[PDB]
């Protein structure tokens, strides 16, 4: 399901940037989001490296130092206009999920997302459209691939493998690619991504190709493209 693998990407996201703390000590990595969040520690070192803010911390074990360090978390991001649309300090300490994915969403369309900016695109186009469409330029001329959507045009690898084909035409052959079967192209895609581009792997070739590959983790990652050659 669309949930388990969100809640993976999501988990690697933040990996990712934890163990670029400048501090050792907040150097960590998650191994389940649905507990390793609760005590807001890492929340608030997620925050501290994504904006190199330096945040208030709650030391101790207590039950009410979880709630505290989360509290820290989104007092920051509602002090920079992130609308929180309802979630208590109770619901991330408590675990869950939905909560839990909904904060790690809102902090990567906050961080990360929002900042594409493709030229003439519309003035109230989202987000999410102005990637699209950044997607669909990065493809215009290869042989009847359409970017449509951030699911099932993701699904055979085409459109990834295409969008790597952009600089480094040499490290990838579009014809095997046409060749290939969805798996193939998906590990290549992402494996040529990471070492030829700087991209981490944050999805898992079987992740994608699935009848209807998670809108949230495609956009997280096809976003980390962007971000390596707008």
């Amino acid at each position: 399901e669309r949930d388990r693998v969100q809640k993976k990407t999501f988990t690697k996201w933040v990996n990712k940037h934890l163990i670029k703390h400048w501090r050792a000590e907040a150097q960590r990595h998650i191994s389940d989001l649905y507990e390793d969040l609760r005590d807001g520690h890492n929340l608030i070192s997620l925050l501290e490296v994504l904006s190199g803010d330096s945040l208030p911390r709650e030391k101790g074990r207590m039950r009410f130092h979880k709630l505290q360090n989360v509290q820290i978390a989104l007092d920051y991001l509602r002090h920079r206009q992130v609308k929180l649309v309802n979630i208590r300090n109770d619901d991330i300490a408590d675990g869950n999920p939905k909560l839990t994915l909904g904060l790690i969403w809102t902090i990567i369309l906050h961080f990360q997302i929002s900042d594409i900016q493709v030229s003439g695109q519309s003035e109230d186009m989202t987000a999410k459209e102005k990637l699209l469409l950044w997607s669909q330029r990065m493809v215009e001329g290869y042989q009847g691939l359409r970017c449509d959507n951030f699911t099932t045009s993701w699904r055979d690898g085409r459109l990834f493998n295409a969008i790597i084909h952009r600089h480094k035409p040499m490290l990838i052959d579009m014809n095997k690619v046409y060749r290939q079967t969805n798996l193939e192209n998906l590990d290549q895609a992402f494996s040529v991504a990471e070492r030829d581009l700087g991209v981490t792997r944050l999805l898992d070739p079987e992740d994608v190709d699935v009848p209807q590959p998670d809108e949230k983790s495609i956009i997280t990652y096809v976003s980390s493209l962007y971000d390596a050659m707008p």
